Order: structure tokens, then C-alpha cells, then sequence
């Protein structure tokens, strides 16, 4: 018990992609609904090997009624062949534990955060695989950790499912489901970086690797240089289930920091005959985490900009802004190369906003809420992936601490 671990999380999500031009026969994908969710992490049992156990609940709810049923699906809600939501839906993983000196070994239900196996976080409740998860940090500064996989449960879904792909602006052959996925590697603290380094298997499906790094140094007392670098190499393997696989990716972000200000230049670049595969259910595991794309296409090259201030010595008279966060920021992709269309190139971009608030102390401490606006425009085909929309975002959740 007592190095145990509990919350329980009260969300209600809003989403709205209203697409720009009405790809029949949806206006917008569109959902309203709400969520709790229980996280509870035992501690070990004394023991030269000790034991412990991990829970994730998940209850969440439609809003809307059957008006939900004339949008696009968000994700936030299990939708039919039909187009229906369903209006409740619920759903547990449980891990097994087991600890010797500093290496754990977790069996069950797994909330993977790698860049070769993200959990998405980015509906109403997360991701999940089952398999066997090791990590050993038995050497001072170094995290040794691997994944095996052989099922997903997405965060709209009550079942487990095929680990695999999405087809993604038809990148690949096809979206393709596999019966095992692993991933193995580690992460390095020094002083002001972490280096990280992966090897990732979807079983016929490819090969991944992925180096990359992140920081906060220190230029002066005042002034600190942000950096978050990322590179994959993709190849297929095996039985080949989505094709010819060929991609190399490089993103960055790099800001300067003062005085609670950060001001950012973001970079990315594909090479090679594909885009960059990851696994299915998730955002693009690049830097720039866009609401409207991946802008993670065939040779696609990427330009950002972002802003950002926090709050916490500001103040409106009496009344003091700390825990509100701002961010503004611009992205544009362009040399997209669709495959199918010759030496036709495609283009888009995206400006974003973001303002969250979280109530630092008293009663209400914890209470967070958000709210989330992208004006995203492309000139792809509208048998593609992603629209020209305006996407709203509002969020308010509560966590309590056990
Ligand atoms: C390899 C697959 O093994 C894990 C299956 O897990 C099911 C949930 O198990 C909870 C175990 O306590
Ligand atoms: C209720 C206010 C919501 C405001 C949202 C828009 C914010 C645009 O924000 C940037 C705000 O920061 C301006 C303050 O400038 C201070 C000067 O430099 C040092 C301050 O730490
Ligand atoms: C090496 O990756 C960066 C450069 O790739 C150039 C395109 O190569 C095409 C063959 O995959
Ligand atoms: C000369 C730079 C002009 C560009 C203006 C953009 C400002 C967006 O950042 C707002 C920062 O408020 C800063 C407080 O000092
Ligand atoms: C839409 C334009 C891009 C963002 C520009 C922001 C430029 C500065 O705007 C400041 C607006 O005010 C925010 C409210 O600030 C309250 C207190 O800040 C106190 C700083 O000590
Ligand atoms: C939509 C993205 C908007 C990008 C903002 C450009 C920021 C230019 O910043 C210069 C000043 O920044 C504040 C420095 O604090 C003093
Ligand atoms: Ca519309
Ligand atoms: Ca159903
Ligand atoms: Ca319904
Ligand atoms: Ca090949």
C-alpha cells in the first residue's frame, strides 16, 4: 500500500472538424461526450523479487444523443457500420508486475510512450496494448526498455484488435494488421539532454529504427535554449503486408525561453519512396503533433513557427493568471508527393491555438480546462485522409489524487 498510486479523472471532450468543403455526405466529424477514468499503481512486495499490480478503468459517455449521427466519426466514441455512436461504452486492463533490484518486468495491459509505439492520448481515453513490457534501470542516467505486443485496444473501442497499420493519404498499399510487434532501446539523462535511441518489428509489415534527442540548456541565468530532435528509418520486412516501405525522417524544434516566453522555429523533412509508417490508432510520432494533419507525407518538407507564454507571474489586478498557458502556431508542408498523380506536388498548412487553464490552489485545485482552435487548409484530393477544416477542441477535466 503504501508507495501505491490512485486518481480518477473526470474528462468532457468537445470535437469538431468542420470541413471546409463537405466531402459528402458529412459536414464535420463531430462528437460530444464524457469520461472517467481510474489509474491505480500498486507498490512491490518486500521480497528479493517483489510483486505488484496496475489497473486502467474507463467509462465514457455520448452527449449528444443521436445527433451524433449525422457527423464524421472523431474518435471519441464507438461508431457503428451505420454511422450510430454507441452511447455508453467501458472498459479495464489490468498489468501484473514484478520487480528485482531496479529491473520490472509488467505483464497485461500496457500504456507504451516510445517513439516507435506511442499510446495516443489525443481522444477521450487512451490507447492500449497487451503484451510484456521490461525496463531495467539498473545502470545510473540509462532506461533500458522493450515492448512485445500482440493486440491493440483503440481509444474508441472496447475490443482488442490486430496490432498494425493505418493507410494514411494512401501511402501504402493498404492498412494491414499483423500478430506481433516489439520494440526495444533506451534513453540517456545527461545534465541538460536525453539521447534516445529504438529498434522497432511489426512482424511483415517493417522495420524501424529511431535516434534522437531533447534538451534545456542553460545560455545564460536568464535565457534557455530548447531543442527536441527526431530521426526514424523505415524499411519493410518479411511478407511485405503494405508494400515497398523507404523513408527517412528528420524533425526539430528549437526554442529560446525568457522570461516565461518561448519562441520556436520548427523543421521537418521526409526522404526516400515512402512516408513514414508507425502503428495504427496514433498521431505521427514526429516533433510538430498538428490537430488537423500528420504532415508526415512522401517528401513532404515542413516550416513552423510557435509562440507560447505561461502565465504563472502575471496577473489582472487581483486576480493572478497562474496555471494559464498560451500557444499560437503556424505550420506549412509542401512538396507532398501522393504517388498517384506524377510530378504533381501538394501542399498545407495550419495555424493554431491553444489556451489552457488549470486552478492552482483552493477549492478547485486541479480543475483544468482547454480550448483548442485550427484553421488547416490542403489541396489534396478528397479521396485523402485530411480535409481543409476549422477544428474546435474544448476540454475540461478534474483529476483527484488518492
Ligand atoms: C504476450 C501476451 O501476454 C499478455 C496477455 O494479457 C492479458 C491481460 O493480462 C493481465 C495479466 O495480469
Ligand atoms: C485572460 C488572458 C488570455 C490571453 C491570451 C492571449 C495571450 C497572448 O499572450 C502573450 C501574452 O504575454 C504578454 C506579456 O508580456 C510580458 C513581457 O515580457 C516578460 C514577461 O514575463
Ligand atoms: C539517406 O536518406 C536521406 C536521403 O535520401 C535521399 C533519397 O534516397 C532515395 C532512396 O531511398
Ligand atoms: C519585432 C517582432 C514583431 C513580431 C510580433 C509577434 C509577437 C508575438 O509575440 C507576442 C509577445 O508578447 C511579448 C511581450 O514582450
Ligand atoms: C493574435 C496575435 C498573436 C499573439 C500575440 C500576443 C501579443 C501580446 O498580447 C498580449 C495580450 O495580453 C494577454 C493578457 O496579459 C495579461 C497579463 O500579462 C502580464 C505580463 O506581465
Ligand atoms: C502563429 C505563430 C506566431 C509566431 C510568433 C512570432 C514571435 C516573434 O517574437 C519576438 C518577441 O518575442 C517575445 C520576447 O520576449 C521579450
Ligand atoms: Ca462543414
Ligand atoms: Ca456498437
Ligand atoms: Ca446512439
Ligand atoms: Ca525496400
Amino acid at each position: 500500500i503504501a508507495d501505491s498510486k490512485a486518481e480518477l479523472t473526470l474528462r468532457n471532450f468537445y470535437f469538431d472538424r468542420d470541413y471546409k468543403k463537405d466531402p459528402y455526405p458529412y459536414t464535420a466529424a463531430r462528437d460530444w461526450a464524457q469520461g472517467l477514468i481510474f489509474k491505480g499503481q500498486s507498490g512491490y512486495t518486500e521480497g528479493t523479487v517483489g510483486f505488484g499490480v496496475d489497473v486502467l478503468a474507463m467509462a465514457g459517455f455520448n452527449l449528444m444523443g443521436s445527433r451524433a449521427d449525422d457527423y464524421a466519426r472523431s474518435g471519441l466514441l464507438p461508431v457503428n457500420t451505420d454511422n450510430s455512436r454507441d452511447d455508453y461504452y467501458g472498459k479495464i486492463g489490468i498489468t501484473g508486475k514484478a520487480k528485482f533490484r531496479k529491473n520490472e518486468l509488467f505483464v497485461g495491459d500496457l500504456v507504451p510512450q516510445l517513439p516507435t509505439i506511442f499510446s495516443s492520448p489525443a481522444r477521450l481515453f487512451p490507447q492500449t496494448y497487451r503484451g510484456i513490457r521490461f525496463v531495467s534501470n539498473e545502470i545510473p542516467n540509462l532506461q533500458l526498455e522493450g515492448f512485445y505486443v500482440d493486440e491493440v485496444r483503440q481509444r474508441d473501442s472496447i475490443r482488442y484488435t490486430d496490432v498494425g497499420t493505418d493507410n494514411i493519404n494512401h501511402r501504402f498499399n493498404k492498412a494491414a494488421t499483423t500478430d506481433s510487434f516489439y520494440t526495444l532501446g533506451g534513453s540517456y539523462q545527461l545534465k541538460d539532454y536525453r539521447l534516445r535511441a529504438y529498434h522497432a518489428e511489426l512482424k511483415d509489415i517493417y522495420q524501424q529504427q529511431f535516434l534522437g534527442f531533447n534538451g534545456k540548456q542553460p545560455l545564460n541565468d536568464q535565457l534557455n535554449f530548447l531543442s527536441d530532435v527526431r530521426f526514424f528509418n523505415s524499411e519493410e520486412t518479411g511478407s511485405k503486408k503494405i508494400g515497398e516501405v523507404d523513408n527517412r525522417h528528420i524533425s526539430g524544434l528549437f526554442g529560446l525561453n525568457y522570461q516565461n516566453h518561448t519562441v520556436s522555429l520548427g523543421y521537418m523533412q521526409s526522404f526516400g519512396s515512402t512516408g513514414l509508417p508507425f502503428l495504427s490508432g496514433t498521431e505521427s510520432p514526429v516533433v510538430l503533433d498538428f490537430m488537423s494533419s500528420d504532415y508526415s507525407n512522401k517528401d513532404e518538407k515542413v516550416y513552423s513557427i510557435r509562440y507560447e507564454y505561461d502565465f504563472k507571474n502575471a496577473r489582472i489586478g487581483d486576480v493572478s493568471l497562474n496555471g494559464l498557458r498560451f500557444m499560437t502556431r503556424y505550420a506549412k508542408g509542401e512538396d507532398i508527393d501522393l504517388l498517384q498523380y506524377g510530378d504533381q506536388r501538394f501542399k498545407e498548412d495550419s495555424l493554431e491555438f491553444d489556451l489552457g487553464y488549470k486552478i492552482p490552489e483552493g477549492k478547485l485545485k486541479g480543475l483544468g480546462m482547454r480550448a483548442r482552435f485550427s484553421h488547416y487548409r490542403n489541396d489534396m484530393p478528397t479521396n485523402m485522409t485530411f480535409h481543409s477544416a476549422n477544428e474546435t477542441r474544448l476540454n475540461v477535466d478534474y483529476t483527484f489524487k488518492f
